[PDB]
């Protein structure tokens, strides 16, 4: 059921989502770590203004100083949140990756490699999402979407 | 059989809370009939067991006899439907009997039927906000159980 929106995206991509993350929607992130990353994050945007800058649903960002976290936030007025930070990171300097994120009804389910990663619950109405933002040391592969609509 | 909290001959209708979390691995086991006359029945894992407002349904599991038959699944959330997923390989029938096990992974329900792989369906609402079991329609259920993981 996948619809890639786009292969080999020079990043930063900033790309609309054609349509609404529904409860069931998964996106498809292909991509791999070059060996000097500090940092790459995947957000989903409610549009794509950088002044003032968008509001951020889901900023899903891994970083690999020391042994490495993921960090997920909600960006609000320009505003970041709670940090929601998972330690157990399955990404590395020099690996491939995909990541799938699935969209339920009350959170985020994403899952790297195949393995459960992490839960991110809805701060903002994944409905108000209509942007996907990739940024940071990353090379992307394919972005895609299996859409609950479709 | 070492399935868990196995109970016989439900009444139809039949809501019952089911005795722990669909955590991954969880089987639900459901053994039955289809009357000759069943146009369609329905196995429903809810999130509670309210009527008015009707209970969220994660996973609405839906075989239907009309012409070649099929299985709809779909998800009620604040009492809308979703998109269906029709499922056109039924291996449901009008007088045989059946053995659905469904299998809760992570990410999607696994459905089995007499032993054969018979559809996936992607979660919608996190399996952990099921508690309860409706089945409700035109079937004959000769046993429900668990296996717990
Ligand atoms: C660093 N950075 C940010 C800000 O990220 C925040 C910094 C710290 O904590 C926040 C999360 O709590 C968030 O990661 N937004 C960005 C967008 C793009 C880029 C870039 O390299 O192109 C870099 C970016
Ligand atoms: C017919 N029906 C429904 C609604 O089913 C929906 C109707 C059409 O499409 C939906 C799936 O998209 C779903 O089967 N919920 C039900 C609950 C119980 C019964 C019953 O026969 O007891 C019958 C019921
Ligand atoms: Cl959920």
């Amino acid at each position: 059921n996948l619809q890639n929106i786009i292969y080999n995206p020079v990043i930063p991509f900033v790309g609309t989502i054609p349509d609404q993350l529904d409860p069931g929607t998964l996106i498809v992130i292909r991509g791999h770590v070059p060996s000097d990353a500090d940092r790459f994050q995947v957000d989903l945007q409610n549009g794509s203004s950088m002044k003032p800058r968008a509001d951020v649903a889901f900023h899903f960002n891994p970083r690999f100083k020391r042994a490495g976290c993921i960090v997920c936030n909600t960006l609000i007025n320009e505003k970041w949140g709670r940090e929601e930070i998972t330690y157990d990171t399955p990404f590395k300097r020099e690996k491939s990756f995909e990541i799938v994120i699935m969209v339920l009804k009350d959170k985020f389910q994403v899952a790297v490699n195949g393995k459960h990663t992490l839960l991110y619950g809805h701060r903002i109405g994944p409905e108000k999402i209509d942007t996907l933002g990739i940024y940071g040391k990353v090379n992307i592969h394919s972005i895609g979407f299996s859409f609950s609509s479709d």
